């Protein structure tokens, strides 16, 4: 019948203090960057970002192959607000 399911999530960050609470970490082996050191209550968390989320794009652009210096610069230049497409890990195995 009708096809078309949802995948990733669209979150809009808002620069508040000392920049974005969350940070980036270059992982040797996988492309793009990853979210790490995301404080609870900041712009990232509020938007729904975790320390396992990855940055697929930024401002309507696939920055997967792009290095960590390129992706970061894009988020830094953006200014206060910046968009990022996250898709992948969500949370580890939990009981309750």
């Amino acid at each position: 019948g009708s096809s078309g399911s949802s995948g990733p999530k669209l979150c809009r960050l808002a620069k508040g203090e000392n920049g974005y609470g969350f940070h980036l970490n270059a992982i040797r082996g996988l492309p793009g960057s990853f979210i790490k050191e995301v404080q609870k209550g900041g712009p990232a968390d509020l938007a729904g970002l975790e320390d396992e989320d990855v940055i697929i794009e930024v401002n309507g652009v696939n920055v997967l192959d792009e290095p960590y210096e390129k992706v970061v610069d894009r988020i830094q230049s953006s200014g206060k607000n910046v968009t990022l497409l996250v898709c992948g890990k969500k949370s580890g195995p939990s009981s309750g």
